[PDB]
């Protein structure tokens, strides 16, 4: 949800969008 380092969600896709903090 933040904008940290570490991702908050994985989606199906590719990448994640938003990180921690």
């Amino acid at each position: 949800g933040g904008a940290g380092h570490v991702p908050e969600y994985f989606v199906r896709g590719d990448f994640p969008i938003s990180f921690y903090g």
